[PDB]
């Protein structure tokens, strides 16, 4: 129906645009440069629309990626994806074992109040505030941490992960407990509990090992699940999420063991989810077809538990079950891809009238501290699976609706794992020479204006930029300079030393220096202004983003020959505040932006 | 007594006080200088504790210090004070002159609210706002303008002043109208219309002339005057004041033609005025027998009357009403003189216990814009007549109490002719050496702080303060000197070349340059920050008293040489700002304050 090629190729491109710092070689965004360098342990994923790193979600996702490698990354050969998907997933890997502290492990980088009170490119965030991080030992937490490096050990063939999988395991079921999981609360606080972690991660480290030890754990977890209400069902009326993942563990053993239980919870949980229900019981559905289970992400549940039926499908053999879960899950993915009332894509840069506005920080681009300046994101996200819809399928593509406009790595995880499934099937073309470039603004550059002119001097407001966003980023060496002609002070009778440089405004905190007047060539002259630490001037904030100037050149008091109009950045400036290209940018010795004379 | 010659000699001061730019030669107040030089006519005298030159009051002033002269004035001659008093006129008078736009007359200068909202001197006040003027005819403003202008005539015995009054009692006699009047509204509005002012001035120029015409106007304005209550008796419920003037008008028509009917009028209106009434009618006294009109300037308005009773006592046979119109009339000055409840002087710098915090602006001597500091006056108003007590005599000298604590031109003026007359007849020796030097405070000045001091530099925030007052006045051509000794630099074998001056903060407004390091003697080097508009820098409020500039003086980054600790103007800086004599200020090349290296 859909090029799931496509799809899956740009879905898997969204985990680029979420890295930390240190980036790979091979990462694709332009955007993005080296951010959170200070951080107390590198690379990882940024979660969602801000720059925390929360290592329940973030494992949960690279789990995810590992059980779509796990099941369908054989079949993916037609759509070129699957070294792609595999350099993603070892890179969140590769932060999981650098959390590592022994009693304990990093499972938190960054305030999340703090973090979130702040709206601009992940590249800059160190000259806002000092980020945090937090150590402890929660069984979810360390548990999911245990599960993603025990699949990712499978499918990316490496005994470190798996060491670090069972050293996570057995931290994890040692502490039963998630009281040190604090940093996290109210973003991703521990809802089920952590028994259902403990079942998942050791369900994979039996497939990781073939060790019945954990099977026989595995086992001993499932009359701690939580139950159905008060009844004695194990809960099946929600979905596979960062949260829960005893579903995708149940199905999981029901392929490993044959037994009759783990189906039985398979097919009552699958059956909840399809429009035909679980004998007169079923998910909320919105009159479009989409399963609705929650305000939050019911795309991103819809899309996971798609996979799941996917998965569960093609492990049983009865055509009237396969049919009925394989028709249920690509509906939900389809759904997503434009299958619904309004034909739209709901994954930024893919398919019919996708998300524009998605609630990311860094994607937006802005200079300034608000959401409604640009009033465009200047990036793509490509891939992104957004919240999506609400319970009437009602929608509108708002940066400020922080719901339906949500974007985040557990919102593609799941969805990855469909669209493989999905290409395995249907192949498709993924796009050539993906990602195309961006059209650039102007980065670093001086606004100036003639804040007064007279007969013996010429005063300039001067702004010095940095808007920068591609990617957004810091320069310590700036300066710029004013060019002028002083051939009507020498035809006067004057002199270079007769021309007063004097400053009417420095603001506060942007340390200035400002050359003599300097000679070029023929009779063209210049100052250059210097900031010492030109990383103070950043797209961080209103006061932040340019600093301001007032200078004064000027002739001495009584004389009437002074003549800006000959001079080469006094050119077509005026009483208002505009970009000037004739005030040209430096980076250490070399021009950055604009025009210098003769040159 | 009292010494009635001293309380004249401070009386008369008063007036040079609140005398406008240009101040002439003999101004004797060393705390006041030109001011409001460009107002539209210079001269004359601001009227309160403020800076809008208010004509109505103005002239009434002017008319009433001539009718002391033109009663008086041969009489004060040991007083030593004729001569002063004469002068004080004349230069209202020229004002007054200097108003005339032939169909019309500037009558107003400054616009009451917009001035009255700042507090800071008159010297500086251009630098806070720019002054209106106002243009119009209205008869009762043009009428006691002329009156000032024909008893001046003749005390001052100037033709000048007699044909500009004939001038202006023609306009004003011709317009009968206030509706051109309109400036001074809820200030000095015309309540009681202007057939009085024509009345006063027709029987001054009568007096100037002996021109029957006048005196045929006067006697023909007698039935236009307002009546009393709902009866047919001329009004005599008042004082004679600003606003109206008839009162003394029918004294001098008594006199002048011995008619019945003047004497009647004359006779019940003082008696009102009396402690036994005028058949059981009376203006309110208070317990301690100060005859009260009204909340504001009940002083003023007691002492004006005393003048009245004394003329009018003077000029009649009958001693019974001799008798009671003298006592009135010295009660109501020595009560304010300090015969009262209080045993205090109710007089500025005279007598027992003056008043000490009068509401005016410029003797206050502020350099923020604020009243409550200082909390002491900088200079002495000798001479001033304040508001007085409340209707049970109740007093407190608090700035804050604009009723109590004013002053102004029109309180002194009655004032000054009541004293002229006790003079006259007790005598008394004027100080000798009045007045005396005040003791001042430093006016310009640095206070600097150590903004932050590290192993490579010095930062330091400095502010150039003017807190002129003696007078207040603008310096253009300000600046100051850091002084440091570069001996540890040479001795690290560094140079001047490696040490490096950058600008952290320069305050909006403040056109300022930094020198190179300069070399004075020996090791020793300076910057000098000069300002080049230094009139900027100025006492109108909080922001504009000082400027601010935060300087580094930086070797260079990584080093460890640099010690402050010898440089001269680093000694005795804290992290707290302070006045330091070791940045010294200059005024062109001329040292205004502080210290240099070497003596
Ligand atoms: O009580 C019903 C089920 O709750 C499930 O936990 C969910 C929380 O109830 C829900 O508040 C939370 O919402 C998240 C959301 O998933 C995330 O995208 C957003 O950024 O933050 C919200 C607040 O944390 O989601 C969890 C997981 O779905 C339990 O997992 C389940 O056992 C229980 O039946
Ligand atoms: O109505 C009684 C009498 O009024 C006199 O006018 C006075 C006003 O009523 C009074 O409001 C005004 O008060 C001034 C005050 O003199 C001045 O010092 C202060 O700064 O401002 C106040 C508001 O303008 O004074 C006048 C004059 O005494 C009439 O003159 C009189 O005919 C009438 O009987
Ligand atoms: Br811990
Ligand atoms: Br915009
Ligand atoms: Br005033
Ligand atoms: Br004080
Ligand atoms: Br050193
Ligand atoms: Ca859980
Ligand atoms: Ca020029
Ligand atoms: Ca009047
Ligand atoms: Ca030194
Ligand atoms: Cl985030
Ligand atoms: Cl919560
Ligand atoms: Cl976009
Ligand atoms: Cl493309
Ligand atoms: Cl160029
Ligand atoms: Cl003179
Ligand atoms: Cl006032
Ligand atoms: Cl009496
Ligand atoms: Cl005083
Ligand atoms: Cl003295
Ligand atoms: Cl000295």
């Amino acid at each position: 129906s859909y090029n799931y090629a496509e799809a899956l190729q740009k879905a898997i491109y969204f985990y680029e645009c979420q890295q930390a710092g240190p980036l790979p070689e091979w990462n694709r965004v332009e955007w993005r440069g080296d951010a959170t360098m200070n951080d107390e342990v590198l690379g990882g994923w940024y979660d969602a629309g801000a720059h925390v790193k929360f290592n329940l979600p973030m494992a949960y996702s690279a789990a995810m990626l590992g059980w779509a490698l796990y099941e369908y990354g054989d079949d993916i050969e037609a759509s070129g994806q699957r070294l792609h998907l595999e350099r993603n997933l070892a890179f969140a890997l590769d932060y999981l074992v650098a959390c590592d502290r022994g009693d304990s492990v990093v499972y938190q980088i960054g305030d999340g109040a703090a973090d979130h009170k702040w709206w601009g490119s992940a590249e800059v965030i160190e000259k806002e505030m000092t980020r945090p991080y937090f150590v402890g030992k929660g069984s979810a937490v360390v548990g999911q941490m245990a599960a993603a490096l025990a699949v990712g050990s499978i499918v990316l063939k490496n005994d470190t992960y798996l060491r670090y999988a069972k050293k996570y395991f057995e931290l994890a079921d040692a502490t039963r407990s998630d009281s040190t999981y604090t940093a996290a609360n109210g973003f991703y606080s521990s809802h089920s509990g952590f028994w259902d972690e403990l079942l998942w991660a050791s369900t994979w480290l039996y497939l990781a090992t073939g060790d019945r030890n954990y099977l026989d754990k595995a086992e001993s977890y499932t009359p701690k699940l939580n139950r159905q209400n008060q009844t004695t069902d194990i809960e099946y009326q929600w979905a596979h999420c960062w949260d829960d993942c005893h579903y995708g563990a149940m199905i999981l053993l029901a392929r490993a063991t044959g037994k009759e239980e783990y189906h039985k919870f398979a097919q009552m949980h699958l059956d909840w989810w399809t429009p035909q229900g679980y004998n007169g019981k079923r998910v909320a559905y919105t009159p479009g077809g989409l399963a609705h289970l929650d305000t939050w992400g019911p795309l991103r549940y819809a899309t996971t538990e798609a996979f799941l039926a996917f998965v569960y499908a093609d492990s049983i053999n009865d055509p009237a079950l396969k049919q009925k879960y394989y028709n249920f899950a690509k509906s939900q993915i389809d759904y997503a891809l434009g299958s619904n009332p309004d034909n739209r894509s709901y994954v930024v840069g893919f398919g019919n009238n996708p998300p524009q506005r998605p609630h990311h920080r860094t994607a937006h681009g802005t200079w300034l501290d608000k959401r409604d300046i640009p009033e465009k994101h200047r990036h793509v996200l490509y891939g992104a699976l957004v919240g999506g819809p609400g319970r009437d399928d009602s929608y509108e593509d708002n940066i400020e609706d922080y719901v339906k406009n949500e974007v985040a790595c557990d919102y593609n995880a799941g969805f990855v794992g469909a669209l493989c499934r999905l290409t395995a099937e249907y192949g498709g073309t993924p796009l050539a020479n993906f990602p195309p470039p961006e059209q650039r603004d102007d980065e670093f550059f001086v606004e100036a204006a003639i804040n007064q002119a007279s007969d013996h001097f010429t005063e300039i407001k001067a702004l010095l930029n940095n808007r920068s966003s591609w990617p957004a980023r810091l320069i310590k060496d700036l300066s710029y300079n004013y060019y002028m002609d002083l051939t009507e002070v020498f035809e006067a009778g004057y002199s270079v030393d007769d021309i007063k440089v004097t400053i009417g405004y420095c603001e506060s905190g942007m340390d200035v220096e400002i050359s003599p007047i300097t000679h070029l060539y023929d009779n063209i002259y210049y100052i250059k202004i210097s900031y010492i630490d030109g990383t103070n001037i950043c797209p961080i904030g209103q006061e932040q983003y340019a600093a301001e100037l007032q200078f004064r050149i000027a002739a001495p008091q009584g004389t009437k020959f002074w003549d800006p109009t000959n001079d080469f950045s006094y050119q077509g400036l005026t009483r208002e505040l505009a970009k000037t290209k004739y005030m040209p940018v430096f980076d250490g010795a070399t021009k950055i932006f604009g025009e210098v004379p003769g040159g």
